[PDB]
């Protein structure tokens, strides 16, 4: 026993992403998410289901909690997707009042539910648990504020376990006017308490779906969130399936985090379709991952890579994975201090994602984060310098001085990334 992970889904976005993640995990392990059972003995593959799944005598269950301050997002999701016996009631921590898109309300109100969450965690977590994944959006109030609270709480309550965040940044035009406040407060909290923050934003995700998958229409968030689930599944694949070169959560974090503050990560995956997986080389897929068209954060260019983790899944030619490394280092811009021989961390897993021949997933610690974060900061300053929208932060325990303190720490992180850029 060991390597187990517990996933916390927080707020509307975090729980809706949870559906796609758990659907992917069950499919990869040939588990029927509706019966809780293996689909068959004959197609049961050699694997390690316990990373994300709890096997009980009756069947398999997610090692997850589904957390929100209002019940509708989760309840509607469970009904629509017929998840009632997988996203079961004993895994739900739901209130009634909502955070009303204010980080401070999510943080304060979430405090009331922390005892229940800790009891549920301590009720079912194996002692060998390797860490926690927190899935949330940063632009709303619950994912941002309650998710920040949970990041702080778990790091304090379970020292020695990893705390990783999968966090959705606001779109290029924000669809929550309060998002700059919520995003700065969240990123400040995660800089203090998270071990690694993997970032996404909907502008990039929509671009990928429309331009790489060519979906005719996006009618539900399930036709966006599958990309986040794919990253979460693929970067943990070598914990769950055989392969030549496996890596765990903190192994990946240690290879990425050059300085303690540089823990904000941009993910990408290639290819996006089965047809492309059958007509691509390892070199082509890695080049796609390092191209801004495939970044799941909206970026103006390639930036400068400080450090990267690449997971090769499936029908991978190991000699190609290694021989292209000089090409990667020559064709991709790395930060000035990165030695020509350094900056790459490899995992290789024999299991391809569903019906694909092969797939590459990239986690990049890239100086371009400074540009992404500077834009958030500019949005923040446009509100804060006018004292707009501050009242309900102040009324919920975040003073105007506190907002400024969070902004100034956020700026310090931006400047660290910019300094590494040269
Ligand atoms: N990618 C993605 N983004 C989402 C999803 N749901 C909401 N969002 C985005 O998340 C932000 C709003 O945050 P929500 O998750 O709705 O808010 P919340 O955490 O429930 O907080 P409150 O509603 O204020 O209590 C906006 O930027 C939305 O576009 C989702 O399922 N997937
Ligand atoms: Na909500
Ligand atoms: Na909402």
């Amino acid at each position: 026993p060991g390597r187990e992970i517990l996933v916390l889904h927080v707020g509307q976005g975090g729980n809706q992403i949870g559906y796609n993640f758990w659907k992917t995990i069950c499919e990869e392990h040939n588990i029927d998410i509706r019966s809780n059972q293996r689909k068959s003995v004959e197609e049961d593959k050699v694997d390690y289901k316990s990373v994300f799944l709890v096997e009980a005598p009756d069947g398999f269950h997610p090692r997850a909690l589904f957390i929100d301050l209002e019940p509708l997002a989760v309840e509607f999701l469970v009904k629509e997707m017929k998840l009632g016996s997988f996203f079961s009631e004993d895994l739900m921590v739901l209130s009634y009042s909502g955070a009303h898109n204010v980080w401070s309300i999510g943080y304060q109100t979430g405090k009331k539910l922390i005892p229940v969450i800790l009891e549920k965690i301590r009720d079912t977590m194996p002692e060998t648990l390797q860490g926690f994944l927190i899935i949330h959006t940063l632009g709303g109030g619950t994912g941002s504020g309650f998710g920040s609270l949970l990041t702080e709480t778990l790091k304090k309550e379970f020292p020695g376990k990893g705390v990783l965040n999968f966090s959705v940044l606001p779109s290029e035009v924000n669809d929550v006017t309060l998002a700059p406040y919520n995003t700065v407060l969240s990123l400040n909290h995660l800089s203090r308490f998270s071990d690694l923050v993997v970032l996404f934003d909907n502008t990039a995700l929509i671009r990928i779906v429309k331009d790489q998958l060519n979906y005719p229409v996006i009618k539900q968030f399930s036709d966006l969130n599958f990309l986040i689930g794919r990253v979460m599944a693929s970067i943990t694949a070598s914990l769950r399936f055989p392969g030549p070169l496996n890596m765990d959560l903190m192994e990946m974090a240690h290879n990425l985090v050059a300085l303690p503050e540089t823990k904000f990560i941009i993910p990408s995956v290639a290819p996006l379709t089965k047809e492309e997986s059958e007509m691509s080389t390892e070199l082509d897929l890695v080049e796609r991952c390092f191209d801004p068209t495939h970044y799941m954060v909206n970026c103006s260019g390639q930036g400068k890579t400080i450090s990267s983790v690449l997971m090769f899944r499936g029908n991978i030619a190991i000699e190609n994975a290694f021989s292209i490394m000089t090409d990667i280092k020559s064709n991709v811009a790395f930060a000035p201090g990165v030695h020509p021989d350094l900056g790459l961390k490899y995992g290789i897993c024999e299991s391809a994602p569903v019906d694909f021949d092969k797939e590459v997933t990239l986690l990049s610690n890239n100086t371009i984060i400074s540009e992404v974060f500077n834009r958030v900061l500019e949005r923040f300053d446009s509100l804060f310098n006018r004292d707009w929208y501050t009242s309900d932060y102040v009324n919920a325990g975040t003073s105007k001085s506190n907002l400024k303190e969070a902004r100034d720490n956020f700026d310090r992180i931006i400047k660290i990334y910019k300094e590494i850029e040269g």
